[PDB]
């Protein structure tokens, strides 16, 4: 019983989060893990404020209200070529990575690892943290809230 999630870099506070590897989770399961970082969905202005930081990624993630994908450089395999946060507008599906805010890390680009869930709650699952540089950190816990997301 685990959970993968591979976390970023935070800027001005926005990291994003993709659990086991693949588009899978719900706008439900997203607020959860965000609180689990005692974070929220960023809000466009949170996101934008990140992107202007040096944020990036190449995968669609939740925000409060929408599904994007923060760009810097162009990337043909990226939101289409597009800069800037690229919303997606046209899909089929519900399930993609989340974005997270915690407003608590540093104002510009913080590319520490993250060694830790703080408001995980207390559940059967082993929850490692996965960091870009590899360094992983892992707890017993639940973060979901809704069974359907389970
Ligand atoms: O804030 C964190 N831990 C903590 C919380 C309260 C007091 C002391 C430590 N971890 C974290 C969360 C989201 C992104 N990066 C790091």
């Amino acid at each position: 019983n685990q959970i993968d999630l591979n976390v970023t870099c935070r800027y001005a506070g926005v990291f994003h989060v993709e659990k086991n590897g693949r588009y899978s989770i719900s706008r439900t399961e997203a607020a959860d893990l965000c609180q689990a970082f005692n974070s929220t969905l960023p809000t466009m202005d949170q996101m934008k404020l990140a992107l202007s930081k040096g944020f990036e990624t190449c995968r669609y993630g939740f925000i409060e209200g929408n599904v994007v994908i923060p760009r810097i450089h162009p990337n043909a395999i990226c939101a289409a070529n597009h800069t800037g946060v690229y919303i997606l507008v046209t899909s089929n599906t519900s399930h993609y990575d989340t974005y997270c805010f915690n407003a608590s890390a540093p104002p510009e680009e913080d590319c520490t690892s993250v060694t830790d869930l703080p408001n995980s709650f207390d559940g059967p699952v082993t929850i490692t943290i996965v960091n870009r540089d590899g360094t992983r950190y892992s707890k017993k816990g639940e973060y979901r809230t809704h069974q359907e997301d389970i």
